[PDB]
């Protein structure tokens, strides 16, 4: 099983990708055992990025690692196909697209044709990014099988039955959960890993949760998993998407600039308050020799 | 009360905005009794448009009428501010924004700052585009009051209690429904109207329902509303976003070019079957002297 | 259009139906213009009643009025059929049943057969009590038409599109909303009325909201409707089902005993707090000569 | 971890509890490796049973084993207290209650008093039967801690994050899933087991999956889980509550009489088609030497 970071995109004060902070972040993440980096995801504000900006992200992260899943999707199929084609000259794990989001009641036939279209032009494996909270509609194990060309799936449904059905109908598919809270469980139930936003700021915890469970130390796995759950809960208070920047600086030492409005940075009051709820958790994580002071 | 058309955006075969077919459509819509034009909405693939295209749409439509609501939102607040300011030199009803879509668990604090910022730079009245199905997030009557600068709301919730709450908590506020099926009901219950996608292809029906209800001939209004309902339902069989092109052509004579993939145009057999579903209705609407042959 | 009270069942301290308080309540309600009384509903704790207790309720209320809808449904079809048969010797408007509740994924075919079964043995008109929040599954306008024997429906869906579809597919069916908040709207849009729990304690308001709208005073209708909405909201704070007893004593003068555990009575702190939020509203209602001091 | 059967209640042709067929079934279930028996649940039409019948069920099953959880909840707290006390003379695992079903918007305060009262009079451990689909109301990990007297929880939510939260906030608490499809997953992630309706008709499968997962042969566990999943899905085609009777007969040899209308028994053609859906699976399960011919 793997831990995959949907990598944050650091921005400058004038709203440009801070390529160097992104490179520092990716290097740290690989160093602490993250297997692969999911680029231009929700957590990286992928939807807020121009195609050119999606390309810089890949190019900047690619300076650090070839263990990239390159998310190219959007509401303009022509931009996504072109980004897919640009990836030919990169040694990467795959590209990815979500279903067209926002738009309700698109025909399944059009959904299937959309994805088969990406597969037809793609020079790399194609991963389904099934994010129904964001998109509204679901691409379940049956539609995935109907499309027939997915190498893997990121399932942001928390109902793990839904996720397992992908293995059941697509025994050859790689199947990841998008939940930081199911690292222990996913590993123990034979699934392929998690695409965990929280591995941005606690890669060590997420990798260790996975290793404990696979070492069949399920009880220790859960005790650490439940601590991780508490950090995840804290981050939602002010907007997980903003708070993820604060928690990376706090747990990992380097800052990631600003987010992209309308994802506003936490003001100084909010930053203080957030750390208060994780102070104890940091301490404990040092206490177990999982983090270095 | 009014009928407002979220105007379709017609595309060329090479996927650019067809300004000539937009202008034709906008002229027709205004002639047939449509009160205002909602530009860059869902139905027009607003979110599939670049900031520049969103402005193209404003400019093209503005050659025909100034009775325009200009949607400018997106996942880059800087882009929306730029379109908002640029609008100052157009004499329009107002600007509009959906909530930042896709992103779940944005702070309520941060959502308010998004809209209040938008109000601070806007040269026109600012309208709330409340689309919980696309965004997952709800901007209800309470939150709309906290923001406190909305001249009006378009509520894409079909539960009209929720729609009425806007008028209860913001009595000076204009409150429209986004539902084609609540035209009769909206006009008679003291709300300000409907932003009806179906007025793209049957503005005669939607204006007539509206007038009958104003005239308190509710029985007749409902008779027509229910035929329109049957048309709305037909459009969903093959994808409503693509069917809206086919239905504008059939009922109104002129064609609207192409949608923007991944909203793919219906194929000949899908188009065939769609007409079969509304053939009888076109007749009864002609017979009723609402539509000319 | 009508206002129908889903009548509260008053209980004694030792958990028996207080027949006399129920008779006092029903007499008051009829006196203040409630058209019909829906007996053994949610608000009357119908599900908490034995078949014998359902029968006493009918018999006690029948001493006051023949304008009764007698709800007989439950999870034992044999009890409900027998109660249906007992109604033969009563001049009443109808019986009613909800879909079997609690139980998820019952076949539609079994649902249709359940309702057609009640119609086959029923000596009175049968009303569909469509309460999906309570039951989970929905009996929409299409299933209603398939069953084909319903004289009316109580639709506790707040999505008024859902309700209107019953008229559209069953033009001859009586169609009521279960919402206190849509009295104004239901009347103005040509529907048949509301089954409004809040008419238990403010019958005068609910009847007046309806009359104003039908007098085409829609703006006054809404101003009173929005006041009524505020009383409805208050009642949910502690449990609408408990609070309804307090508000009847407070607005109408007589008490209704206790509810049935696990619907516990409001303690003295909760009773004080609830009245505080309606004090002003009572005052105002006197100010308009709608209530008598 | 354990498999717990929410035992079917067999009925006669005249709609009384068939004590002889219940005892046969209960004996078989215990012989085939079932750990405990959950009595008067959904699957047994608990809610269709009078308090007296709920006790009949206790007594009948208690002739076979004392490894019983006795469901006593209902919409009359007095009835549940009476069954709770009466249980004192049986040496059973514990009693159980769903939340008062049907009633929405009961105060959280009042829900806690319901369960805490139940604990105050109970002579046995009290189990939480959390069924949000039937009740609409959720008793989550947080609320279960506030009540604070639950020895265990059966969670009928399919989102296992929510299930794990019970163990995180109540580490001494036994936490079971109500899902047949999460047997493999539940046993391997450190939870205490599954209350699986499907163990009525395939206890060999559910016990075998459980053991394979204990033995960390997760790959094999999942292979069998997915066949069981296909069986679960088949049972839903015609109504799972009625199909559970047909499937107990087919796989286990003995029949269970009749369900209680309005859970109607499948007709010959529905039964015909159901077997066709599980014919192949019966074979593969025999072939696999999990089921005898």
């Amino acid at each position: 099983p793997e831990i995959i970071t949907p990598i944050i995109t650091p921005f400058t004060k004038d709203n440009r990708i801070d390529k160097e902070k992104l490179k520092i972040h990716a290097e740290n993440l690989i160093r602490k055992g993250i297997d692969k980096l999911f680029v231009n995801g929700t957590t990286g504000l992928g939807p807020s990025l121009s195609p050119e900006e999606k390309l810089e992200n890949l190019k900047a992260v690619y300076d650090v690692t070839n263990k990239i899943i390159f998310q190219v999707g959007g509401l303009n199929l022509d931009d996504a196909i072109r980004l897919a084609k640009l990836s030919k000259d990169f040694d990467i794990v795959g590209i990815a697209s979500y279903a067209p989001y926002y738009y309700p009641r698109m025909s399944e036939k059009h959904l299937v044709k959309y994805f088969k279209t990406l597969c037809e032009v793609s020079p790399h494996p194609v991963y389904l990014y099934n994010v129904p909270t964001a998109t509204g509609k679901d691409i379940d194990a049956k539609v995935a099988k109907e499309i027939g060309c997915f190498t893997g799936v990121k399932d942001c449904i928390e109902n793990i039955i839904h996720t397992l059905d992908y293995k059941r109908l697509n025994p050859n598919m790689l199947v990841y959960s998008g939940s930081d809270m199911l690292i222990a469980t996913v590993a123990s139930t034979g699934l392929d890993g998690n695409v965990a936003a929280g591995s941005n700021y606690l890669p060590e915890v997420t990798v260790t949760i996975k290793k404990l469970a696979m070492e069949r130390k399920i009880d220790e796995a859960l005790k650490l998993q439940f601590l991780h759950d508490e950090v995840i809960e804290a981050s939602r208070i002010f907007g997980s998407l903003s708070s993820n920047y604060v928690l990376t600086k706090y747990f990992q030492g380097y800052d990631l600039g600003y987010p992209r409005p309308p994802i506003f940075p936490l003001d100084d009051e909010e930053e203080r308050q957030l750390i208060k709820k994780v102070e104890g958790i940091r301490a404990k994580l040092v206490e177990l020799k999982i983090l270095k002071e």
